[PDB]
């Protein structure tokens, strides 16, 4: 298993009303970027990838566009959300 | 009370449904609603939940999107709002 922990504990459960924060790849700096914008709780930003039809790189491109994702940060932060809907969905 | 194409719904997960298998989306609304790519139940989840599950503006956005009618647009509503209860 190469991905991080915090994506581990992410995909293990509903995600229910957990802050952005506890997706992978949103640190505190782009998790406060993305609460200024409106995406405050991890599942608004599910919503985005979902209205973006699981789209890899419509949805990075807009994580970028949000709140200045890097490649690592928007990779492992689409990765939680997919493999949370492979489970969930 | 409720229709069982909601109870359907709301029973388990969404995975590949289409957006025809939501609580009040009929052939029309689920046809005006894939194309403009709302092809998929998941699709309009996600609009559900872009918007916070707010019941105004989504109902409001149904009925911009696809010509929902109140009934409708209530129903569809209730159906999302039951199944994140359920599953999110």
């Amino acid at each position: 298993m190469t991905t991080s922990q915090k994506h581990r504990d992410f995909v293990a459960e509903p995600m229910g009303e957990k802050p952005v924060g506890s997706l992978a790849g949103i640190g505190e700096v782009l998790g406060k970027k993305l609460e200024e914008r409106g995406f405050d709780k991890a599942y608004v930003v599910l919503g985005q990838f979902l209205v973006l039809k699981k789209d890899e790189d419509l949805f990075r491109e807009w994580l970028k566009d949000t709140c200045g994702a890097n490649a690592k940060q928007s990779r492992d932060c689409f990765g939680c959300l997919r493999e949370w809907c492979d489970a969930f969905l």
